[PDB]
């Protein structure tokens, strides 16, 4: 089998990206975050604290016939930008583009932080990185990939994030045409539970290749690309008026400015990211200060290639016995 779903920014900054999900019979169609990342897939509901709420689809799992409880079941998760959320949980069908898995476990929301709340456009999210991090206690589930791998033609998915547009993911194949010259393999460690790889090093604008290895991981949760301060440093001197400010909590740049390209390393392969992705636009409405896309990950404890770095590139997610991530140019 295989699955292929359209995934659209939420916003005009591609703040994050939106893909339709159909969970239950009948179909209950919700808008989730997928997010390799993290491992639970779990969803605004019908037991959502109400205030809590704020334009969101909700599952309601007593609509669905195939919804079941489990039993004693609880989940609980924090983000590494400080938002969260918990409940209990269904066992439902679930499917992607296509691609179908029952007994998917469904976590239901009784209580999500402000930040959910606040973001009408996000429905619930789909978690893509390894089921060692799944919440569910006492007994832990998988993830969607996980339950469909082995029914998958290729036991693969793919990212490919639009810059200000939409994009796809796909399950089980890869498009051939939806990328230019070869898709470039790099190792995987899965010891922390994320897709873990080792960047080749990086360039700013038309500026010689450092090679240094950078771990990190791939992250397609998360907006922006965080990465060591002396990286970060290297890039923000590039651009006339840029700073770090403390106020405002990372680099900000004169919006009149016109950012350079930062490339980053796969192997002997080279990633380009076009300066117009690092652009956040206004930390305010109608301020001429901008807020940046690479930000220092001094603090956070790992390097995440998020959306600003991901959406440059068609990207494989190979779920083989020894996982591993591909890159390709597009």
């Amino acid at each position: 089998s295989t699955g292929s779903a359209t995934t659209t920014p939420i916003d005009s900054l591609d703040d994050a990206y939106i893909t339709p999900v159909q969970i239950g019979t009948p179909a209950q169609t919700l808008n989730l975050d997928f997010d390799t990342g993290s491992s639970d897939l779990w969803v605004f509901s019908s037991e959502t604290t109400a205030s809590e709420v704020d334009g969101q689809t909700i599952y309601t799992p007593s609509k669905s016939t195939t919804a079941k409880l489990l039993s004693g079941a609880t989940w609980s998760i924090s983000y590494g930008d400080g938002s969260s959320s918990s409940g209990d949980v269904y066992t439902d069908t679930v499917s992607v583009g296509g691609l179908t898995v029952t007994g998917q476990a469904v976590e239901s929301a009784k209580k999500v932080s402000s930040s959910f709340t606040e973001d009408s456009t996000i429905d619930g999210l789909l978690g893509l990185a390894f089921s060692t991090l799944n919440t569910v206690s006492p007994t832990q589930q998988k993830t969607f990939f996980d339950n469909a791998k082995a029914s998958l033609d290729s036991p693969v998915f793919t990212a490919d994030l639009g810059y200000h547009a939409p994009g796809t993911y796909n399950f089980g194949f890869i498009d051939t045409t939806a990328y230019t010259g070869s898709i470039t393999y790099t190792a995987v460690s899965t010891k922390q539970g994320f897709w873990e790889w080792t960047s080749t090093g990086y360039a700013v604008g038309s500026g010689t290749f450092k090679s240094t290895s950078i771990d990190g991981i791939a992250d397609t949760g998360t907006t922006l690309l965080y990465l060591p301060a002396t990286v970060v440093s290297a890039y923000w001197a590039q651009v006339s008026g840029a700073k770090s400010s403390s106020s405002v909590g990372g680099y900000v740049f004169p919006c009149s400015a016109t950012l350079p390209s930062f490339t980053f390393g796969v192997g002997s392969a080279r990633i380009v990211i076009p300066g117009d992705y690092i652009d956040f636009g206004p930390i305010s409405t109608g301020s001429s200060s901008c807020f940046g896309g690479i930000q220092s990950s001094a603090g956070i404890g790992i390097n995440i290639f998020g959306d600003v770095a991901l959406k440059a590139a068609f990207v494989v997610f190979n779920g083989a016995t020894t996982p591993t991530l591909g890159f390709a140019s597009k």
